[PDB]
């Protein structure tokens, strides 16, 4: 359509539609309790995402926010899923490690605080806070890849497994930051249709193909 | 008032209010953990319709959405009323089955995404997309339902009760659809106090009635 | 800034942001699952506080609602707080007491009801109605602490420290009505500036201050 970034809004929606049936399709069977629990976790999240990235495509998860005298286009609805899928993820790897609920609800709760400090910032008209927003929602983020670190006698299947998704989570997680500061929510250096390649390119690695290599392990079985 | 589907509005308040006060009272000297499971569950359903009902009388849940050259009413406040009843309609069922979470976590965000597709449906303004997000919303249903019947050695009173409330379910839950979409929010076929009539019926049955089925049986003493 | 409340809102997010600091700083080395528990909800109350407090400060959790022939700020941010807050605190007082899930589902369903209904009672634009809102919310305050007394062979350690915060939550807690009523958001009595700091004092008096009782105990470690 008329905004360049439509073909990754297009390409994203796609590909976390085709995930969702991937890991819907492969649940088929699953009476394992615990492979119940990873399987509704990760199934959801690009269940969510391709709603969300859907809403983003048909233009309804969009909206103007003046500053910097000109008219930005944010999309909110990446955290109206970000809100649900990083709690979803955090939760896939924390049951994985058995985390008692004290690690669990910082987790989550840190987590809620990022995507929703990340929202406030997004929306605000006042260009400087914008990026005090931004620190405040990196030092959650900081802090619960420390949790993810040196918050936490497991089963060698689920460390190795946990090994694996806790870099491919910061190494992933780590970069948003980065792209919100120099795209259109921050700075305005990276043009807005290359934002959202490299959210797309992040989004689907970090919940389908964070989901391929938890699925793919028998880490989640009991 | 000057809304013709006030009288609608009006009754499903009133209903919704004696059918939690109904509740509330029953409650009362239950001591049995869980009978105090579904107490709480069943007597919040319409303790928050009731406060969601009133919310649509007295106008606040109602916003204008343009579209078909129109400008249409559209009660929003249903779906915060949705998004926090049906869940918990749900769960009350789950419980009552002793569905371990992984199926709880799969009906309860299956839940969130036919509610949370329905909203952005009810406030989309283009008139086509209007249907996309419907049809979303109606395959979120449509899993949940199958999860009713094939996601699930119970006692002889929770399966008799059990299928009393499924086939309840299914039966009410399955006219949202359709009547949105012959609704103001589709095609504009039925009038708005009509749909307001039909919601209100099918409300007042999916909760109250629904709860008295539910409270009146042994079923949920363990 | 422009605003006379604005001293208020500052000290506010700077008390607020020192307590959690405080509190994060001294869960520095739990190990003990439950008092992990505790650590976790109650740092997260004046962390989430603090977030809300700073948004009002910098001008983003406030908006003009039109009644009374006038324009009134209203600062929506208060419940966004609240809303995840004070189920927070009554999860600290349930855990504490060792509540069965039908109690902790009630308070904090009820709670969501009271800030909800309290958040629609800010925002409707018929002056009258405002006061239906409030009513409703205060009889799911009144029915809290209800459960809070009458709702509940604990350890006398858990007993004494829930007696004390009980007793200090009912205090703090059945003042926000009060402040409410006669403040911008209904009658206008008690000017914008004044309210501000009352819900200052009692806000860090009811996270902070009943932060440092609780955590300041043995009552929560298991
Ligand atoms: C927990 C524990 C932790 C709590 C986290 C603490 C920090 C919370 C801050 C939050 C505050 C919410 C921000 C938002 C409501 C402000 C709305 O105003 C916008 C900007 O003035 C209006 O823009 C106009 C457009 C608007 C766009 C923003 C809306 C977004 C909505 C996303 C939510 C989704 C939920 C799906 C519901 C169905
Ligand atoms: C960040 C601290 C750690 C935490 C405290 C949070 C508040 C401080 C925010 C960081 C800085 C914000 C100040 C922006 C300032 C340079 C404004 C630039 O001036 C230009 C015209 O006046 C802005 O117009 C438009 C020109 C623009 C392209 C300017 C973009 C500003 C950039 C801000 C980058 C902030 C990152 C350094 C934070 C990494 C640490
Ligand atoms: C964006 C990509 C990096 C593109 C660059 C590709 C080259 C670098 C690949 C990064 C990967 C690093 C992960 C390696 C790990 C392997 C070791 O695992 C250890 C097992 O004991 C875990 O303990 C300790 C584990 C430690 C691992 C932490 C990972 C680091 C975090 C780096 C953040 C990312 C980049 C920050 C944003 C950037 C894109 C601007
Ligand atoms: C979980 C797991 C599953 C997550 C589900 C995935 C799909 C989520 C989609 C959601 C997106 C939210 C839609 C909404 C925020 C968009 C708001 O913009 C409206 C239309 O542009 C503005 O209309 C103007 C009026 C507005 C009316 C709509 C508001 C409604 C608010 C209802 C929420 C209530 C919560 C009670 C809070 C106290
Ligand atoms: C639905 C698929 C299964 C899933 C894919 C989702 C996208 C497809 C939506 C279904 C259709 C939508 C197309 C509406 C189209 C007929 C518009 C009608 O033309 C009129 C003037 O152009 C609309 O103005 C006003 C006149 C109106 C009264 C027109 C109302 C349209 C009706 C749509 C009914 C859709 C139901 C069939 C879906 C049941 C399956
Ligand atoms: C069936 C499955 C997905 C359906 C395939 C899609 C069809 C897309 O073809 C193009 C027709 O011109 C839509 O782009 C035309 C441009 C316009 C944008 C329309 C894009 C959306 C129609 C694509 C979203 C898929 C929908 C999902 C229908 C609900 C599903 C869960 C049953
Ligand atoms: C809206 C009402 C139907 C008004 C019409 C009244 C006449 C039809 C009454 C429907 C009722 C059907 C329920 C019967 C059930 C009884 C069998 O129970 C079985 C026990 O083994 C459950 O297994 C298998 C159970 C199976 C039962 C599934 C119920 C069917 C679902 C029908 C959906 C509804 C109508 C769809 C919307 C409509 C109102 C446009
Ligand atoms: C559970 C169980 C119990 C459920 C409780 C039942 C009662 C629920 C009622 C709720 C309804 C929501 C009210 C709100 C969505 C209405 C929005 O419209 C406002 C006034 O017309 C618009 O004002 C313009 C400004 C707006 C300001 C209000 C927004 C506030 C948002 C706070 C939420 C935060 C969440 C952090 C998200 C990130
Ligand atoms: C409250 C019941 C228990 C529950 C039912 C809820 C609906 C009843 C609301 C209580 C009352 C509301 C009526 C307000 C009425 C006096 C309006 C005052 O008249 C003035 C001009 O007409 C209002 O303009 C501006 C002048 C203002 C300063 C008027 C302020 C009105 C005050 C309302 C105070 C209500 C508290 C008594 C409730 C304590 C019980
Ligand atoms: C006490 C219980 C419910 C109170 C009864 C109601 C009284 C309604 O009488 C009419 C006075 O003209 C209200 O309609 C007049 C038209 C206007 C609409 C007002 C309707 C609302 C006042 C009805 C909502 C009930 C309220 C609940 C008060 C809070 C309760 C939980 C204590
Ligand atoms: C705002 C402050 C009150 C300022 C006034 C200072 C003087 C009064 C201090 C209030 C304090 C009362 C708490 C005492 C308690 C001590 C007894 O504990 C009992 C142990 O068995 C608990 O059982 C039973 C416990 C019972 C205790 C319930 C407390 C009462 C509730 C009072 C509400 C507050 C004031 C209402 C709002 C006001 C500020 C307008
Ligand atoms: C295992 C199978 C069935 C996978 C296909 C399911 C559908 C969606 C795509 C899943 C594949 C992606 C791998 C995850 C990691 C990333 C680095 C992908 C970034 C996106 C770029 C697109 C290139 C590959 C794809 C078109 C599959
Ligand atoms: C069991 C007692 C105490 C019930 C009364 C509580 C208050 C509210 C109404 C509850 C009754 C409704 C039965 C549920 C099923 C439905 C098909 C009702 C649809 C609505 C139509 C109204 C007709 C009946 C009523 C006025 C009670
Ligand atoms: C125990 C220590 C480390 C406390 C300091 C942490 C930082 C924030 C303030 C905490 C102290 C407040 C006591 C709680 C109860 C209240 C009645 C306070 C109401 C607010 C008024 C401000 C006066 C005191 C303070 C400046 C500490
Ligand atoms: C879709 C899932 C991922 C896993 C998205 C994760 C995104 C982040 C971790 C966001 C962090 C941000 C921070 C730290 C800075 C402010 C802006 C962001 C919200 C993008
Ligand atoms: C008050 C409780 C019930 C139990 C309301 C349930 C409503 C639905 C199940 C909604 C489904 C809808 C779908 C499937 C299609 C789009 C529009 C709706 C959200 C009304
Ligand atoms: C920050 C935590 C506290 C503990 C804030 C609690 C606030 C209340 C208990 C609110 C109740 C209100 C009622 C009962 C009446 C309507 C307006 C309020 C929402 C302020």
């Amino acid at each position: 359509t008329g905004r360049p970034e439509w073909i990754w809004l297009a390409l994203g929606t796609a590909l976390m539609g085709l995930g969702t049936l991937y890991f819907l399709v492969k649940g088929m069977g699953v009476s394992d309790p615990d492979a119940k629990k990873f399987y509704a976790i990760t199934t959801l999240v690009p269940a969510i995402a391709f709603t969300m990235y859907l809403s983003m495509l048909l233009g309804y998860g969009l909206t103007m926010v003046p500053f910097g005298g000109e008219q930005n286009p944010i999309y909110w609805a990446r955290y109206a899923d970000w809100l649900f899928t990083t709690p979803l993820l955090l939760l896939d790897l924390a049951l994985l490690v058995d985390a008692d609920q004290g690690t669990i609800l910082a987790l989550v709760g840190a987590d809620g605080i990022m995507i929703g400090t990340g929202l406030v910032g997004a929306l605000t008209k006042v260009y400087s806070y914008r990026f005090v927003w931004w620190a405040i929602s990196t030092a959650a983020m900081l802090y619960i890849l420390y949790v993810l670190f040196f918050g936490f006698s497991m089963r060698p299947e689920v460390a190795s497994t946990f090994k694996v998704l806790r870099n491919v989570t910061v190494v992933l997680w780590s970069a948003y930051p980065v792209v919100w500061l120099i795209g259109s929510e921050g700075a305005g250096i990276v043009p807005l249709n290359i934002e959202t390649l490299l959210f797309m390119v992040l989004d689907v690695s970090a919940k389908v193909g964070f989901g391929l290599i938890l699925l793919r392990s028998r880490a989640i079985f009991g």
